[PDB]
């Protein structure tokens, strides 16, 4: 459905905290949209923002996101 | 795909921290599985666990999860 949190807003907030995490998440978002799941893309970006706000390293963020994508 | 983080493990961890949040998440998980998106259910449970570990109130958790479900 339309509406809800903006994936672009989430990506924006990631960029302000760590562009390295924004870059890895933007790539996952692009692939997930191509597989036809924008909501999954939004969950991934939202999750990365929670973890980055708590000081999780980019590599640990990526590992965590991959497990939710299996 | 099979594998990845267990939704039951997440629900278990929610219950240990606040059974009120486990209960509201279990209901969302049941509905999301019925709509044929178990991965969405798992994202919701994982998100609730991050927020509950940070001290977010059950009502604020529910509001946040709903916005990701729009
Ligand atoms: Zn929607
Ligand atoms: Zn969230
Ligand atoms: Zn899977
Ligand atoms: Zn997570």
């Amino acid at each position: 459905g339309p509406g809800g949190t903006s994936v672009e807003e989430l990506l924006e907030e990631l960029r302000k905290l760590d562009p390295r995490v924004e870059e890895l998440v933007r790539e996952l978002v692009r692939k997930l949209r191509e597989e036809g799941d924008p909501d999954k893309a939004r969950f991934v970006a939202d999750d990365a923002l929670h973890l980055l706000r708590q000081g999780v390293s980019p590599e640990e963020i990526e590992r965590h996101l991959r497990e939710l994508l299996k």
